[PDB]
């Protein structure tokens, strides 16, 4: 196997840094056995209510989150199996690509919004093929290790669902291309929030009427008809994320082109970044 | 070559605490700030002519072996301030010191076989060399680090270093990490060492080392520098020994945990 189940002995939570899924994600800190440095790292801590065998539920799949090998998804590196349930990662300085869009909601040129959406689908396209669910893709569990380097989180929503999800439950490969249509409009409008207005409970209805999210002031007609076609009834009609990869990739040579916006460090920064904070091949 | 160091300006930069001391700096730690972000990255910081050292800083720089360290950044401001990675477990003297019990044989052998590939690259690349300047990544992953009683005889004599003179600070550097951390000469002070290597039969066996190892530490000291073993010879046979480490002194479950937190370089 790939999980390290952890005691709570050998790490200790020292702050809160947000909620979210069954959990909530607290920065922590673990400390080897016999040794005396802290190594930082990031643990969510579930909801109270479990069972007796849910634990061995959440092994199961907890092994599978431990076995994704991609620079773009993460991994899930060790578990608690206490009274909550614990889950130990490696920490992403930079928080989500959510929130660090909005934060920055300026300094964000066209190369930065191409490249986001081919790690992203590079990432989706890793779980297609490993034939995993996501069901909760969203720009919210999108996290920025570096500023280059972005990686999907939180494996297996109604404004992010696809219709057939919110009908009848219906969750595919195809349903997550409609989730990453909605994250892509999260970052080409610096982090707006979908339907922002129209209640959940009305959702299903207005798609069942034809009305998508509005076009962004940056995106022009190449890059909208991508997020239409993501967002079509019939969900074998969406584009697949091998296809999502080779034509935001045409976009990246030309992010000009693709991308109005008004107003990628050198290798010496990359370099820089990479040789301190991610030394993973890509 | 340029695309691989840039850094300076403190307004990115500021020490916080101490780890130890060394003759050219202290360790000490440090935080990055990068501009624009609140984000704060572990550094070390050593704080000891300046197209000078920024030429040889290029070199440190340009570094690519998993066993050796890169330099990652300088200030040329107050006095030569060198940055790199923080390595949390300090230098491999400490270390092997502090655990100078659980350590197991495979642990040690293979230790030597990541200092002699670190050496090994230095040569291929075209002057220390000591316990004290092996840093560990993990306890799985050690790394050279910074550039009398660690000189060859040549060295202390009339300044000769060449790649054979490592090989005689790679043999002492192994008597220190197989006596666990014990100080090579110890009582001899001042100018005396090289009376004693021209008339000595070299520094004693450790009393964990059987004969095949002592033999290895015995031809990295011979007079002849030519006649010392290769850096290229020294990994095959300790990695020999690696592979049978009880005859000659975790689970990967914990090493891909070690890698995933604190070591995503290759192997
Ligand atoms: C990909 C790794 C994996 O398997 N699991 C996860 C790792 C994280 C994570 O590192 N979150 C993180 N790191 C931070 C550093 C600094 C500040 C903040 C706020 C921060 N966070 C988030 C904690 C909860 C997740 C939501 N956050 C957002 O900002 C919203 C997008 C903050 C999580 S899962």
């Amino acid at each position: 196997a790939l999980l390290r189940i952890l005691k709570e002995t050998e790490f200790k939570k020292i702050k809160v840094l947000g909620s979210g899924a069954f959990g909530t994600v607290y920065k922590g800190l673990w400390i080897p056995e016999g040794e005396k440095v802290k190594i930082p790292v990031a643990i969510k801590e579930l909801r109270e209510a479990t069972s007796p065998k849910a634990n061995k539920e959440i092994l199961d799949e907890a092994y599978v989150m431990a076995s994704v090998d991609n620079p773009h998804v993460c991994r899930l590196l060790g578990i608690c199996l206490t009274s909550t349930v614990q889950l130990i990662m490696q920490l992403m300085p930079f928080g989500c690509l959510l929130d660090y869009v909005r934060e920055h909601k300026d300094n964000i040129g066209s190369q930065y919004l191409l490249n986001w959406c081919v790690q992203i689908a590079k990432g989706m396209n890793y779980l297609e093929d490993r034939r995993l669910v996501h069901r909760d893709l969203a720009a919210r569990n999108v996290l920025v290790k570096t500023p280059q380097h972005v990686k999907i989180t939180d494996f297996g929503p109604i404004k992010w669902m696809a219709l057939e999800s919110i009908l009848h439950r219906i969750y595919t490969h195809q349903s997550d291309v409609w989730s990453y249509g909605v994250t892509v409009w999260e970052l080409m409008t610096f982090g707006s929030k979908p339907y922002d207005g129209i209640p959940a409970s009305e959702i299903s209805s207005i798609l069942e009427k034809g009305e998508r999210l509005p076009q962004p002031p940056i995106c022009t007609i190449d890059v909208y008809m991508i997020m239409r076609k993501c967002w079509m009834i019939d969900a074998d009609s969406r584009p697949k994320f091998r296809e999502l990869i080779i034509e935001f990739s045409k976009m990246a040579r030309d992010p000009q082109r693709y991308l109005v916006i008004q107003g990628l460090p050198s290798p010496t920064d990359s370099n820089f970044y990479r040789a301190l904070m991610d030394e993973e091949d890509m």
